């Protein structure tokens, strides 16, 4: 596979190219609802949902020292009745057989096991997190504010920028990887022009295997919110 | 899925996004060898191989009357010691669960069952065939010359154009579907400029289900040749 691209303007109840994990489901409004809701659509405690595209990405080739670039765009909104809604949504990249770790329903965002969430040698994941919950006695790795973070094999972000959750409002995001500069760049905006930018230098060939899957994860622990993925496009080329 | 694209500059022995059926395999020269070879690489009798991309294409949407377009490019060469090498290679589109029919190793090109190969109501397939074998007492549906054909639910092509097989030589092909004119167009060239063109009006929403897979099939019966797929790119958008 030397190039791969796909897009979801919205999400289809009869989709065939998504792997659904945990509580992820497609709503009647063509929204990918990652986390569990009750019969009235209200968010509930202790839930993880994830999606991965069924098509795998060749991120690099050992035999030839080629590396892929990628560009991905997505939009989402979060809703909750709580003053401290939790826990957040992340774009992520992981080995193709990745599954939801035990104990990941909460501040580990469906990406990490509590026993190894800070142990880089035990993980293989790149994530861009939109983290709404930062209580310092439970999310001890977090900054003391809502934030966007680039995560490399750890729930402790390598880089963060302060971010403002806006109840019910859509955030649009562009994430790119440049293999020649080994840079992940993140740009996120709200419709009124409020902008967030974050970057981190990481050689993805050192943290991920040759073939990966890409997708999204979200979770709630004892505090909760819906995590509503509205759209997603992805392009990759193996230079 | 509102758009899907992928490409193979050549073929990877460690590919992850191809469904291999029958004798299809990837050679040490990064060639997709569809049909069976012996230990010396020589083609053998009575073999079918097919590949399908693992990602499914939404060809149309019943709920919304949207229809996809697609453009696909590929190249292949055929090799054989015989005066009458057989049987040919086809690009095809079929339901996602499609498998090799029994008795398809020969002039049915790995696409049809002998009992229903001419019964349109029993099939769901669009194929563009490159047919090298036309003996009139066994391939009774064929023109009496080598040909490119557009096949709609039948091994008897809806449209044909005379074509010249060239031993060991690469043919480059572009196939497109225009949903507004419901036209399949085929253009094939050899490096010296020799050109072949063929088109056929067929409403794909009337012959194929909403979700399909795309790929290639080749077969040999009592006469034989290798069917060597060199490259393949595919793009589709659901307008
Ligand atoms: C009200 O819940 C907060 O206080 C509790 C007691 O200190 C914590 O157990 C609780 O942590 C869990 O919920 C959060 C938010 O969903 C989650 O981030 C964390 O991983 C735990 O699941 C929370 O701090
Ligand atoms: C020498 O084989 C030709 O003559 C035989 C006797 O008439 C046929 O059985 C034979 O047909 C089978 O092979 C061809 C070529 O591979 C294939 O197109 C056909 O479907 C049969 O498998 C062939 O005509
Ligand atoms: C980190 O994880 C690896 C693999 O599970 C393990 O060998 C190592 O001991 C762990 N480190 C700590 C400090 O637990
Ligand atoms: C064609 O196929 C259909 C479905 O298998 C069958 O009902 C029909 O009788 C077939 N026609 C003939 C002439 O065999
Ligand atoms: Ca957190
Ligand atoms: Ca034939
Ligand atoms: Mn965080
Ligand atoms: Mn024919």
């Amino acid at each position: 596979t030397d190039s791969l691209s796909f897009s979801f303007i919205n999400f289809d109840r009869d989709e065939r190219n998504l792997i659904f994990q945990g509580d992820a489901h497609t709503s009647r409004n063509n929204i990918l609802q990652l986390t569990r809701t009750d019969s009235n659509g209200a968010p509930v405690r202790s839930t993880v949902g994830r999606i991965l595209h069924s098509a795998q990405v060749r991120l690099w080739e050992k035999s030839t020292n080629r590396v892929a670039n990628f560009q991905t765009q997505f939009s989402f909104f979060l809703s909750s009745p709580l003053s401290n809604p939790a826990d957040g949504i992340a774009f992520f990249i992981a080995p193709p057989d990745t599954t939801i770790p035990s104990g990941s329903a909460g501040g580990l965002l469906g990406l990490f096991n509590p026993r190894t969430a800070l142990n880089e040698s035990a993980n293989q994941v790149l994530a861009v997190e939109f983290d709404t919950f930062f209580a310092q006695n439970s999310n001890t790795w977090d900054p003391n504010y809502q934030h966007i973070g680039i995560d490399v094999n750890s729930i402790r972000s390598s880089k963060v920028v302060r971010w403002e959750r806006r109840e019910g409002k859509t955030l649009n995001v562009l994430v790119t990887y440049n293999p020649s500069t080994r840079t992940i760049d993140v740009v996120a905006t709200y419709p009124d022009g409020q902008r967030y930018q974050l970057s981190h230098v990481v050689d993805l060939t050192t943290i991920l295997p040759e073939w990966v899957r890409v997708g999204f994860s979200a979770a709630s622990g004892e505090q909760f919110q819906t995590h509503n993925l509205e759209s997603w496009s992805f392009t990759s080329t193996l230079l």
